[PDB]
């Protein structure tokens, strides 16, 4: 059953939209086709549902790209739907615009930059391999539960210096926050509610411990950067922690899937990868370009027409960040991954302030993983007549992801 509200006074019905974000429609084809639908040569760059709550959905890129580049008119205050979802959302900096995010970003970039990271690839090699080479020899695996979700989580976790024997609980909290259970905004907004509150008391005991710590691990080194001169304060650091632990542990394990399974459809593709190193490495920005997997929010801070439409404060607009990377007005051929594309802009770490702070380890990660699969498994394909099970929702999902080869 569909859960409908009213459009307000302010929203023409020709710009009415059937979407559920929560259940795309022709999701069963695959999450970014299901987007694609959307993405009609005409249809309007803004439309409005009366799923989830009611909301706006920006469907080009330069909307997007445009709308997270400017948080003076598109807020942080909200950046989930249904609203409810939205406002019990508390993950820091997520939730703040400058100037009050700028210091939790400077804090968060101390563990995060770039030269940090890079210190992390032969750690994150040998959890790959230690995988890997766990099946490659067998001739076949299921993707999704045999690597993709153990991965990233193995490699996150050390990092952050937590028991490993913690990550089903953390990826329980995660999807509950990424899709929270629910046919009702209410209820919707409940369920993300309690998993923000399950991640808060989880953090809390690791961030009394490591304050002023000595230990080497991302969130003792994250957690000590000063705040104006004084330690972060217990209500930032809660959902500072938390949010480390959200964008560590889900992201990239579904970015994997959605690859892996384009991969095995395009040996041709993989082919150039193992014959040519370089364009493996240059060509990583290209698979980002084409497997997003994030649909967040802003709030519209006041009544403004953009892009001839006329929003009013408060309304919300949600950004599937899959309609830049896969938008035809930015790229031909959107939905074939190029290698050698020299433009492969797109939004999937979002722009502006808040542009995803642990991007170069989601690169890292993806470069490193192709790199040693392929080293062992160099030709695979999809098992004959398998259907991937996919979800949609603020961060894309799927499962069962058979991979079938012959031993080398
Ligand atoms: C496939 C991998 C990833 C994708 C597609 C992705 C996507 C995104 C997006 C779209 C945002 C902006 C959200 C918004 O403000 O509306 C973001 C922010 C963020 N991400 Fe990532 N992310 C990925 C991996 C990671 C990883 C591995 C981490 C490690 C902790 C991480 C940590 C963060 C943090 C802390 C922010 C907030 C930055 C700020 O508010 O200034 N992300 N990410
Ligand atoms: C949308 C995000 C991917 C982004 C902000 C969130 O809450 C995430 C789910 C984790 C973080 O990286």
């Amino acid at each position: 059953q569909k859960h409908r509200v009213a459009p307000p006074p302010h929203v023409p019905g020709h710009l009415i939209r059937e979407i559920d974000a929560y259940d795309l429609d022709g999701l069963e084809q695959g999450f970014h086709e299901a987007w694609k639908r959307v993405q009609q040569p005409d249809t309007p760059p803004l439309v409005w549902t009366p799923f989830t709550g009611g909301h706006w959905i920006a469907t080009r890129g330069t909307l997007i790209d445009e709308i997270y580049r400017s948080p003076e008119r598109f807020s942080s205050r909200v950046i989930w739907v249904p609203r409810e979802a939205g406002e019990a959302y508390d993950m820091v900096p997520t939730k703040l615009d400058p100037p009050e995010h700028t210091p939790y970003r400077k804090a968060i970039d101390k563990g995060l930059n770039l030269a940090e990271i890079r210190k992390l690839e032969d750690q994150i090699r040998t959890i790959a391999v230690e995988i890997i080479e766990g099946f490659a020899d067998r001739g076949h695996c299921e993707f999704g539960s045999e690597f993709s979700t153990v991965f990233p989580v193995r490699v996150f976790l050390a990092l952050a210096g937590l028991p490993v024997e913690d990550a089903t609980k953390l990826g329980l909290l995660a999807n509950e926050m990424t899709r929270p259970s629910g046919n009702t905004p209410e209820e919707q907004g409940r369920s993300l509610e309690a998993a923000n509150k399950g991640f808060f008391e989880y953090v809390a005991p690791i961030i009394a411990a490591r304050r002023g710590g000595s230990g080497t691990d991302l969130i003792t080194r994250i957690l000590n950067v000063e705040i104006d001169g004084k330690p972060m304060p217990d209500d930032r650091a809660l959902g500072l922690v938390s949010l480390l632990l959200l964008g560590g542990l889900n992201t990239v394990v579904n970015f994997l899937g959605f690859m892996m399974i384009y991969l095995s459809r395009h040996p041709e593709t993989v082919a150039e990868m193992r014959r040519e190193p370089l364009k493996l490495q240059r060509g990583v920005e290209e698979l980002f370009r084409r497997f997003a997997v994030v649909s967040d929010a802003r709030y519209v801070v006041s009544d403004m027409e953009f892009h001839g439409t006329m929003l009013k404060e408060g309304d919300l607009i949600l950004l599937p960040t899959a309609l830049h990377g896969l938008d035809d007005r930015h790229h031909d051929d959107p939905m074939t991954v190029d290698l050698s594309r020299r433009d492969v802009t797109h939004s999937t770490f979002a722009q502006g302030p808040h542009r995803c702070a642990g991007m170069h380890l989601a690169r890292l990660e993806v470069t490193v993983m192709l790199q040693e699969w392929l080293a062992r498994i160099p030709e695979f394909r999809l098992k004959d007549r398998a259907v991937p099970i996919y979800h949609s929702g603020i961060v894309a999902a799927v499962e069962n992801i058979p991979l079938e080869w012959e031993p080398q």
